[PDB]
Order: C-alpha cells, then sequence, then structure tokens
C-alpha cells in the first residue's frame, strides 16, 4: 500500500525526517512518498526528490531554490485542502497549530507531531475529532524525543494503575545544574551554554520550566485523559546549592509539578550529561524505568517516523 | 466489543491475571468474557464468575471443586474447538504449545503468551499462521515479564535498525552472584535464594542460561526476523569470581550469547533485587534503556492483559 504525506516544517527535525523516510520508503509493506514540504516561504508539491529538496533546503535555508519544482503560498487550512494528503507530519515550530490540525482530521487525515501546544492544549478536542473521522493522532517525540515513553504510556501498561512519573526532560538544564555543583554561578552556567547551543539566547523554555511543563501535561493527558487539576510550573532560577539536583517533571492525577529535586545518588531521575529519563510507577509494577536521548535531528525523527508508520496502518490510539 | 477467551494454565500467572481481568473487564472499549479456564486438572467452561474460581484454585489447588459446572476432561486441541474462543491465553509450563497455538491460530483465534519455549523455537510459523488467518500473536511476557521490553521493541523503534540488545533477565542469577560474591559457596548461594522463594526446586533453567537463551532468541526474533546462527550459551555454576557479574544476554543481528560478564559499577545492567534491564543500541538513538520488574503473578500477569487488549483490538504485528 502507498500513502501521501506532507511534511509541515522543515528544520532540524523535518530534513532528519527526510533522511530516514528516503532510507525506508518501502518498510512494513507500505510506501512512503512525501507530497508535500512546507516551510515559512511556502509549499513544494508533487513529483520532487525527498534527498534533493533536503539538500537545497541545507545549504540555502529555502525551499524556493529547487530547480524545477515551483513554490506555492498556501495557508494551513489551504496545503490540506488542496493538497489531501493521508498524512499530516508537523515538524514546525508555530505553536498553533491546533488549527490546522482540526482542518486535516475533518478530512480524516491522520496527523503526526513533534510540536507540544496543540498536544498539550488541545488533546481532548483533536483525540474526538479524530476518533469521529476514523483518524489517528500520533505525537512521540513530544515527549524525550524518540525514546519511546509515549509508546510506553499509550500503547503499554494497559492493565496498570499510573500512580505516578517523574522525568528529567532538559539536558541543558542538567549542564547548568552541573555547573553549579562545580563551583560556577547559574549566570555565568548559562553564559557557557548559550555561546555552546546548549540554550538559546532567550533560555526560558529550559531556565523556568516552560518545556518541561508542556512534556508534563502532555503526559497527564495520556495517562489519565483529562487536564490536570493542580499545576505547579518552576524552573532553576532559585537553585542554590545544586548537588544531585535535577529539574523533574512529575504527573500524577490531577496534578502537575515542574520544579527542581533533591536526589539521592540512588536515584535513576539522577541522570549524567544530556540523557533524558523516565520512572513511572504502578500497582502491579513498582517501577518501569526508561532512559535515553531527549533531542537532536535524527533522535526526534527517529520517533516521527514511528508515527507515520503507525498513522499509515491505524494503529488504535486507547488512550 | 465483547470478547471470549480461553485460559490455559492456572497457577501463579494465571491466577493473578484472573485478578486483573475481574478489576478491569470493561476498559478501553472493550468488555473482557473469560470463557474456559483450563488446567491440568482439566477444563471449566461457561457462565461461571472469574474470581470465584481463582478463589477454589487458590485454597485447594485444582478447578473440579467448584459449583455447578462439571469439569471436562479436554486435550488442547478439543479446548481450542470446542470451546472456541476469540482469544487463546497461554500461562502454563508446557513447553510444547506451539501445536495448541497452531490449532487455534488456524481458525482465527489470536494467542497470547507469557510461555517462552514455542515463541523462542516456532515464532516464523506461528507468524506466518497468524497473518493467514487474520489473527495476531503477542508475548510480551515472555521477557522481563510486564517490563515492556516486547513492546519497545516489536512496536517501537519501527524505523530504528537494532545494532544491539544487552539484557540481564534472571532475578535469581542476580542473587545468587551477589552472595557467591560475598564469599558464599554456589550451593549455599542457591539453598538460600529457595529459601527465600526465590528459586523453584529445580533452579536449573535460571540457573544454567537456558530462560535466558530462551528470552535472547525471542529478542532476537523481534529484532531481525529470524533464527540466529551463531549461539551461545554458559549459566553461572563455575563461575570463579561473581564480582560484579550478571547472567548478560547479548543480542545481535544473527547472534545471541548468554554468559556471565563482569561489568562496570556505573553500568546499567549491575541490577539488583527483582529489577531486570535492557540497554538497547539502534542506530539514530545510541542508547535506550528499558528497567523494570522480571518476574512475580502480577508483574507478569500485567504484560498478558495489555496482549489481550491488543489482540482483542486486532493490534498489528510489525515485528
Ligand atoms: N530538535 C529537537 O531535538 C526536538 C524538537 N522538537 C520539536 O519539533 C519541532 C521542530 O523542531 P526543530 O526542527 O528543531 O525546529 P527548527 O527551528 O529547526 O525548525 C522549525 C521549522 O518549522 C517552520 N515553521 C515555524 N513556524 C511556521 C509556520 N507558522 N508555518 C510554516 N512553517 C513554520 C520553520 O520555518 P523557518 O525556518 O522558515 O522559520 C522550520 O522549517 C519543534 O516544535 C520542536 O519543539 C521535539 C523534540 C526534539
Ligand atoms: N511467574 C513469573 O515470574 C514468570 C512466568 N513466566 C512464564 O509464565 C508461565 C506460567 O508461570 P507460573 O504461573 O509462575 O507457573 P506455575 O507453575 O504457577 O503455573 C503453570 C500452570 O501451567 C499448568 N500446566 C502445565 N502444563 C500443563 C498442561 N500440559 N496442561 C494444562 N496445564 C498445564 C500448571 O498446572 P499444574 O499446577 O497442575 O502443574 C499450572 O496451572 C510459564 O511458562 C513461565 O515460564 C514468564 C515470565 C515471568
Ligand atoms: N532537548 C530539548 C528537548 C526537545 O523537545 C530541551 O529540553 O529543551
Ligand atoms: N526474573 C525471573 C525470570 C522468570 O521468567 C527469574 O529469576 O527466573
Ligand atoms: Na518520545
Ligand atoms: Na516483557
Amino acid at each position: 500500500m502507498k500513502v501521501n504525506i506532507s511534511i509541515f516544517g522543515f528544520g532540524t527535525v523535518g530534513r532528519a525526517l527526510a533522511e530516514i523516510i528516503a532510507e525506508k520508503s518501502r518498510i512494513f509493506g507500505v510506501e512512503l512518498n512525501v507530497i508535500s514540504i512546507t516551510d515559512r516561504s511556502g509549499t513544494i508539491w508533487g513529483d520532487f526528490d525527498l534527498l534533493e529538496a533536503k539538500e537545497v533546503a541545507e545549504s540555502t535555508g529555502k525551499l524556493s531554490n529547487i530547480g524545477d519544482y515551483e513554490v506555492y503560498n498556501f495557508s494551513p487550512q489551504e496545503l490540506v485542502e488542496e493538497v489531501k494528503p493521508n498524512i499530516l507530519v508537523d515538524v514546525s515550530s508555530w505553536d498553533e497549530a491546533h488549527e490546522m490540525y482540526k482542518v486535516a482530521l475533518g478530512e480524516g487525515i491522520s496527523v503526526v507531531t513533534s510540536n507540544k501546544p496543540p498536544i498539550a492544549n488541545y488533546y481532548d478536542e483533536l483525540m474526538n475529532l479524530a476518533k469521529e473521522n476514523n483518524a489517528g493522532i500520533f505525537f512521540e517525540s513530544t515527549v524525550m524525543a524518540g525514546t519511546p515513553i509515549i509508546g510506553v504510556l499509550r500503547e503499554n501498561l494497559l492493565g496498570e494503575n499510573i500512580k505516578r512519573i517523574d522525568a528529567v526532560v532538559n539536558a541543558s538544564t542538567t549542564f547548568i545544574l552541573t555547573k553549579m555543583s562545580e563551583g560556577k554561578t547559574l549566570d555565568d552556567a548559562i553564559e557557557e551554554a548559550k555561546s555552546l547551543g546548549i540554550l538559546e539566547e532567550d533560555p526560558s523554555k529550559d531556565i523556568d520550566g516552560i518545556d518541561a511543563y508542556y512534556k508534563a501535561k502532555i503526559l497527564h493527558w495520556v495517562s489519565y485523559g483529562e487536564p490536570p487539576e493542580e499545576e505547579e510550573r518552576l524552573g532553576i532560577r532559585e537553585v542554590r546549592d545544586a548537588r544531585n539536583v535535577r529539574l523533574v517533571a512529575q504527573v500524577s492525577k490531577g496534578k502537575i509539578s515542574v520544579k527542581p529535586r533533591k536526589l539521592s545518588s540512588d536515584n535513576p531521575l539522577l541522570v549524567e550529561g544530556v540523557q533524558n529519563a523516565a520512572v513511572i510507577r504502578t500497582n502491579n509494577l513498582g517501577e518501569v524505568i526508561l532512559k535515553g536521548p531527549g533531542g537532536g535531528g535524527r533522535v526526534t525523527a527517529s520517533g516521527v517516523f514511528t508515527d507515520i508508520i503507525k498513522a499509515t496502518l491505524k494503529f488504535p490510539n486507547l488512550r
């Protein structure tokens, strides 16, 4: 069977995804065909070579330069309405992308994304809409990227009661905390990280706990099927003694709390360097621990590719 | 969506499964209906209360002792043919149950199991049969029990090439090796383990690496879709220095090797207690680490329940 895929967004994650798809376009009795790609500059739509498009975007930073394919100025809504892919893959930084998803799901087009806010903020509407149009929504790389914590929660532990999830999901903050442990001030450590590309020049999504908050919210959705009643979002700006501290996202029924935690040397949450980690507590299993990378092009595109296959094959969305 | 389930075997695992099915009989749009339970004493079949049957077997030791249901003495083939369930659940210690699986699958009856040898030895025949009869096969609790290593490998990482897997999958051997580490002889360590509940009167399959080898073989099937060419099995009996040693299953394309390995102090495979672990190495993610309990009744039944749901909902088997 053949499936048509519109990729929406084409930055680090989207370009890595094109590689993965190109290397594995025929797999699991499926053929993956990318019929469109979109960035801010525009949309290409037709018979283009996927790695060729990646190359030209890699050098030039836009889809315009492609030889002999020509650009279309579609709105998100037009792109879906006109291209009519079977699968819409959002790998963009467009926070307000839920409106585009609504349209796609209306036409029974499944959505795959790595873009958090639409899932964190509109999870319920999007799920209902999906079920109503014999379609699916997939978001694995919205949490710990390619490391399959969403698979584990969504499609497994199906007889468990999840009492708690704790997770360290920002490598940058483990870096900052480690430097502080070694005697640097927070502000120095931040300066080091920004100059290293570990942090952005606006570091708030890491330092103020916002990325983790969105990830806690998504986890809360999957595990409990409703928005939380209680929210506590904090970052690391108040940390003084940073020994054995990590920025931890904790999820329990009706509660999300992102904040710094001092951890025993024993704790698998006490991750080193760039490693992310999640400890899931259940009634029958005690702790299940999952660790892996939390970012990177190929790492993130890995999750999305898993989701493309599931969408194509219409895997049930149970949670 | 109502589903009819035959449970084959009723020991620690099957009795704990009963508990779980009773508390969660309606979930995810499914009504789970248990129509037959079978042990060596024979087979009950009908309108019987699930927890009651658990209760009589609990105390008495057999199934025959129930009220208002004649026990039938059915062979495995007769059980499938006469009961006609939608899903056959094997939680027995019968090494040769694959022949029964072949029957069910032939009738489009899906199979869920925690029983290792049939999957280790007949996985391809079983997958081909299931495919030809619009049926599935699920075996999560054959490796690390409820700890969902199978879900992770089988239904996720779908864009990955699995470079390797290292795993410690026998809590019993951890205990033994730890005790040898502290000065105890093999035999004294074994006797302590028995007294603790940690080993059976025949520990041989765990001690000699046959269990792990079965497990390694299952992981190899999931990851590469064929048997290995190189096979090495070595148990713990003859370890002279057990310091920081575990019984590690190593899996790579074409290759399985179970043997005691000395590990660094920070190695995640350096597990304690009941805990099992798998370190999965893939081309895009590097290391994914999954840990959790490896045995126990409710732990093992958790994985089987997950599989029951997926069989009922016709989850794809991509690997
Ligand atoms: N990098 C990582 O490790 C991870 C990233 N993610 C998430 O995946 C998404 C992509 O990440 P990443 O690839 O690093 O980000 P990049 O900034 O590298 O790429 C973002 C892409 O989206 C495009 N875009 C942004 N807004 C719009 C819009 N309104 N319409 C059309 N296109 C738009 C960008 O266009 P332009 O360049 O033209 O502005 C660019 O092509 C993000 O939401 C991120 O949070 C998730 C997990 C890991
Ligand atoms: N417990 C654990 O931690 C784990 C177990 N498993 C596996 O799950 C399975 C169940 O283990 P568990 O419940 O602990 O073991 P038990 O020995 O407690 O139960 C085994 C069951 O199988 C029955 N049985 C064996 N052979 C036959 C047969 N030919 N016909 C009918 N019934 C039969 C037994 O009957 P009788 O008592 O009458 O002999 C018993 O009810 C095993 O294959 C085991 O390897 C896998 C992972 C973890
Ligand atoms: N490595 C990222 C996670 C990407 O979703 C961060 O914590 O900011
Ligand atoms: N962890 C268990 C494995 C049972 O499948 C043991 O020690 O045998
Ligand atoms: Na993920
Ligand atoms: Na398992």
